[PDB]
C-alpha cells in the first residue's frame, strides 16, 4: 500500500535512549522509515528545549492533509544545521528509535510511504 496506518508511541524526551537515527539525511530517513514499517519508532512532541537535546539531523513526521479512522496524513522531513529536505505541513513531532520506553500516549498517524 501507498499508505499505512500506524499508531506512534509518544515519549518524553529526558526517557529517550537513542536520540536520532545517524549520521546524514539520507540514513536517517531510510532508518525512520525502516523503524516506522518494524513498529520501533517513537514520536518526541517538539517544544522549547526539546531539539537541543536530540541528535541532528532530525526527521519530522508533518500533516501532509486537513484523517482516515482517526489517523492523520503526515509525511517525512529531514533537517541538518537548519536546512529541511521536503516540504510538508506542520509538525506532529520528531521520531527516534523505540527501545522499550514507557510511553505517555499515541499519536495514530496515515504515513505515505
Amino acid at each position: 500500500k501507498t499508505h499505512v496506518q500506524l499508531s506512534l508511541p509518544v515519549l518524553q524526551v529526558r526517557d529517550v535512549l537513542v536520540r536520532g537515527f545517524g549520521d546524514s539525511v539520507e540514513e536517517v530517513l531510510s532508518e525512520a522509515r525502516q523503524h516506522l514499517k518494524d513498529g520501533t519508532c517513537g514520536l518526541v512532541e517538539v517544544e522549547k528545549g526539546v531539539l537541543p537535546q536530540l541528535e541532528q539531523p532530525y526527521v519530522f513526521i508533518k500533516r501532509s492533509d486537513a484523517a482516515p479512522h482517526g489517523h492523520v496524513m503526515v509525511e517525512l522531513v529531514a533537517e541538518l544545521e537548519g536546512i529541511q529536505y521536503g516540504r510538508s505541513g506542520e509538525t506532529l513531532g520528531v521520531l527516534v528509535p523505540h527501545v522499550g520506553e514507557i510511553p505517555v500516549a499515541y499519536r495514530k498517524v496515515l504515513l505515505r510511504k
